[PDB]
């Protein structure tokens, strides 16, 4: 019968397959069960999940970070979503249009009125010692900014909020009070962005985005309202979770630890090098890629899923020692919090601008606060929390 099956026949070279049984991983699961199945099973670079349809999951920042940069070993097609899923040189040209639209300079041009945003909104409940950070104050601070980028007209605002808050509630017990629900929020969107492109096109705007696309050409052709509908509809469903979770774990780690609160308040220089390495610490985002050929990362096969968590590549120990630490200071943080490659994030300066601009005009009006149950471990903040703040 066989033997050393584990040595190819003829010639016997040890077989260089990565080591281990699939898992039974739900792939929805927190950065903290990423990094520890992860390190229960990972062999050379990856696990295998046997859930669902199955995929595969790289574990280091090399593997990581090689798969986000080789886009025709590692697809994002899917469905059609401008431009996340579109790749090679028209994917290029969605990227050269958008461009002039999130340029760290103009993210700098938009740092005012950020400001402004979230100096009136904190100055509008400071009196009260108490914000559902998120709920409250970081969500429609980060709607606000992403509706001035974009040309979405605030007084839209309220409107576009409770869709957002409907798809974050998704999986919560329905509320019948409720004008948009699990199953029409998504519909909702994408009328609200059919009419925003009528509004337009009978009455263009200098320096709107939808108005500049009306002569925008893709592939030699004038993009279509139907790639122009999808891009607004990215640009509204990318835009705001993960700047907002981004600022919630943010401030919910400094509310817990008072060391940390004290340096981000008594030493502006460092808030830039602390804003990216919480951006590191808290990154949880999984993208996903679709193998094109055998072997691609050296164990997937053709077809397979393919996923790219940020909460195992930020916390590689061989890039960032005592991964699980944060420390404004970490001399070396090559964080992929924003990806990398060709689709790495189109917003990652403005989401930079926000983060740190809310946080400064925070500790200006409320240096000192809490959370109110200091007797709970601060839980990793995602999908739908209350991250209650007192002062
Ligand atoms: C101003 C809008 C905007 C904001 C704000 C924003 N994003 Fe993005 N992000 C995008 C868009 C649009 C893409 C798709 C780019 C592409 O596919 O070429 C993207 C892509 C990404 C990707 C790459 C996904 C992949 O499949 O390769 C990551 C990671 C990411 N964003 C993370 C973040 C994080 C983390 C934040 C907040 C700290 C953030 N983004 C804030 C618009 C935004």
């Amino acid at each position: 019968g066989g033997m050393q099956a584990d040595k190819c026949p003829v010639t016997g070279a040890t077989a260089t397959t990565a080591r281990g049984d699939s898992v039974e991983f739900d792939f929805f699961a927190a950065p903290q069960a990423y990094r520890r199945v992860a390190a229960e099973h990972r062999a050379d670079g990856a696990f295998h999940s046997s859930r669902g349809d199955s995929f595969w999951v790289l574990s280091t920042y090399e593997g990581i970070c090689a798969a986000f940069r080789d886009e025709d070993t590692f697809s994002v097609s899917r469905e059609r979503w401008i431009p996340l899923t579109i790749q090679g040189r028209t994917h290029n040209e969605w990227r050269r249009r958008l461009a002039a639209w999130f340029t760290p300079q103009r993210a700098r041009d938009l740092t005012p009125a950020i400001r402004a945003n979230a100096r009136r909104r904190i100055s509008a409940f400071v009196d009260r010692g108490e914000v559902s950070f998120s709920d409250e104050f970081a969500r429609p601070y980060v709607l606000e900014n992403l509706m001035l980028a974009v040309g979405w007209p605030l007084a839209d605002l309220d409107h576009l909020l409770a869709i957002n808050v409907a798809m974050i509630r998704s999986r919560e017990a329905p509320d019948p009070r409720q004008a948009f629900n699990a199953e029409t929020a998504f519909p909702a969107l994408q009328e609200y962005v059919r009419r925003h492109v009528a509004r337009r096109r009978a009455e263009p705007v200098e320096g709107d985005l939808t108005s500049a696309t009306f002569d925008w050409e893709i592939d030699g052709t004038p993009v279509s309202d139907a790639d122009r509908e999808s891009l607004l509809t990215v640009l509204f469903l990318a835009g705001v979770d993960s700047t907002v979770n981004h600022m919630a774990n943010g401030i919910q780690h400094l509310a817990h630890h008072p060391g940390d609160r004290h340096r981000f308040l008594r030493d502006p220089e460092v808030r830039p090098a602390a804003v990216e390495e919480f951006l590191r610490v808290n990154s949880c985002m999984y993208p996903g890629r679709l193998a094109t050929r055998e072997g691609a990362g050296g164990v997937a096969s053709q077809g397979d899923t393919v996923l790219l968590p940020l909460a195992l590549a930020n916390y590689d120990p061989a890039v960032f020692p005592e991964p699980e630490r944060v420390d404004f200071d970490r001399e070396q943080n090559p964080h992929i919090a924003f990806g990398t490659g060709h689709h790495q994030c189109l917003g990652a300066a403005y989401a930079r601008a926000q983060i740190l601009t809310a946080w400064e005009e925070w500790h200006e009006l409320i240096p000192d606060y809490r959370l109110p149950d200091p007797t709970v471990e601060p839980p990793f903040l995602r999908n739908v929390y209350d991250l209650r703040i007192v002062w």
